[PDB]
């Protein structure tokens, strides 16, 4: 350079000093008190493809259920600063106050391997696209047929203290400067949403919303005809800055392609003009270039089986580890290898030798087994003002559950109390105000497990107690 | 113990529990009665081997 | 999917098959103002990221 230019360029200047986000190793000290605590056995008998309700009513008789669900349990740990220890001298009431964290982990199934079917009575198929003889005959009107399909194969297993983040593609409402027409294709739009215990796993279809973005009903089987197929959010939760969503998880999937169809409508977007050459006769009309495959889950073995073992929780994924907030924690469970559905019969009379097909009534049915077992360890947070800043800044209700936060009751300037209170120029002077609603978790379902009595001191005489005291060495019984 | 769905098949019989009526769009023609919405898979535990 | 009329694309060709090669973009590590910038002389060496 040998001129003298007047200014300057960009300068990436260092950030101002934030209060990051610390691992709960920092914080929270661990005890040697573990606890084993375990439900007694969790089964659920339904229908595998919709809830059977009266015809007139609209109670629900026989529940769905089908292992193409999310299982997320919502457990319930007992309140460590109300439970009941045989000492009570490891901590310091005062300036201290404890909470449960997990070790270890069982997820128990019960019912035998086995792949269910699932499908539609009129499912929108046009022809087999995978080896076609001849071109296509005349497409009438209503040419759905009854096809059926095993779905895709998927484990998974996510642990944490907040519930669930999934995903699916939903209908989002089009930028107001396109004229839409009726049978306009609906604007796709990425969604977020607290997977809920009952809610459909992604099946090979996709991770959508298959009531606002099929109109037809007709294009995916029975089970996901009107549900939504969601997708666990990963990339968002490993990504929350506290990790406690999730900080634990496993997942298996494995699909391939089975057979190869059509769809049967009016065609939305043409084929262009430079991607074939016009045909003559029978080829004059083009078939209809709107493909989908079927699912297929491949064999279900033993080997690629990753419940009924115990998961020793080291080190989370994120910045907690393993701390259950609020006395509380979220196991979500998808498991569709041991998704058999029973076929059941009913002889509506007891008496005829002959066999006829308007004598018995068939019925589905699916049953679940499951049985949790989690060792807790017992940790005490000694809350400071840092403590307890970063606590309040992190989850606001953990220090109002907990005794702590000396804030003002009353924090009010003024209230107002007319005399003659029952005068007909006041203007309606009651006070006399209702109450609100407390839980943020009650607009969602979950099964929820109560373990509140069920913990445990003495781990060597559950399995998961004694897998715990030999994978962590020390014996337990020095009796005899 | 491993088995996948070799064949997928239907049910005869008179229908126990009837398809609810938001679950499809109703037909006209052939498609006006529903097929039975009882399917069973035929297993097959696959290769032994040694 | 481009209008029959015009070329302008209302919905782009997005599979599972095509090569999506990314060009990312990354500051310049010289026009980091650092605390302690006496780490590197701009008037004999340079810096880059790896």
């Amino acid at each position: 350079m040998s001129l003298w230019l007047p200014s300057e360029a960009t300068v990436y200047l260092p950030p101002v000093p934030v209060s990051k986000v610390v691992s709960t190793d920092e914080y929270v000290a661990r005890t040697n008190i573990y606890y084993h605590a375990g439900t007694s056995r969790l089964l659920a008998v339904g229908h595998p493809y919709f809830p059977i309700k009266k015809p007139n009513n609209n109670k629900i008789l026989v529940p769905k259920v089908s292992g193409l669900q999310y299982r997320v349990f919502r457990i319930h740990l007992p309140d460590p600063n109300k439970f009941g220890f045989p000492d009570t001298s490891f901590y310091n009431p005062d300036t201290q106050r404890l909470v449960w964290a997990c070790v270890g982990v069982e997820v128990g199934r019960g019912q035998p391997l086995g792949v269910g079917i699932s499908g539609h009575p009129l499912l929108n198929k046009l022809d087999d696209t995978e080896n076609a003889s001849a071109y296509a005959a005349n497409a009438g009107v209503d040419n759905r047929e009854c096809i059926s399909m095993d779905y895709k194969q998927t484990q998974l297993c996510l642990i944490g203290c907040k519930p669930p983040i999934g995903e699916h593609w939903g209908k989002g409402s089009p930028c107001t400067n396109v004229a839409v027409n009726p049978g306009d294709c609906p604007p796709l739009e990425l969604i977020n949403t607290v997977i809920q215990d009952g809610d459909m796993v992604d099946t090979g279809f996709g991770a959508m919303d298959f009531t606002t973005l099929q109109a037809n009903k007709s294009e995916v089987p029975l089970d996901i005809c009107t549900s939504i197929c969601k997708y666990p959010d990963y990339i968002k939760m490993v990504s929350e800055p506290y990790g406690d969503s999730l900080f634990f998880y496993l997942r298996r999937e494995q699909m391939f392609v089975r057979h190869l169809f059509n769809r049967a409508g009016a065609v939305g977007e043409n084929v262009p003009d430079d991607l074939y050459i016009k045909g003559s006769g029978s080829t004059a009309n083009l078939a209809s270039s709107n493909y989908f495959p079927t699912p297929s889950g491949s064999m279900v073995t033993s080997d690629a089986q990753i419940f009924n073992k115990p998961y020793w929780l080291q080190r989370a994924q994120g910045h907690n580890n393993g701390i259950c907030w609020g006395n509380q924690l979220f196991v979500t469970v998808v498991d569709t290898t041991r998704s058999t559905n029973m076929s059941l019969c009913a002889a509506i009379s007891t008496s005829e030798t002959t066999y006829k097909n308007t004598n018995f009534k068939e019925y589905l049915r699916h049953g679940e087994e499951y049985d949790l077992q989690f060792i807790f360890q017992l940790c005490k947070i000694t809350l400071t003002a840092d403590v307890m800043t970063y606590i309040h800044s992190m989850n606001s209700t953990i220090l109002e559950d907990w005794n702590f936060g000396l804030q003002p009751p009353p924090g009010g300037t003024l209230e107002d109390t007319y005399r003659f209170v029952t005068s007909q120029a006041i203007a309606c002077q009651k006070h006399t105000p209702p109450a609100p609603k407390e839980d943020p978790l009650k607009k969602y379902t979950f099964w929820e497990v109560n373990l509140k009595e069920k913990f445990s001191a003495d781990l060597d005489q559950f399995p998961l107690g004694r897998k715990f005291l030999l994978q962590a060495g020390l014996k337990a019984k020095p009796k005899f």
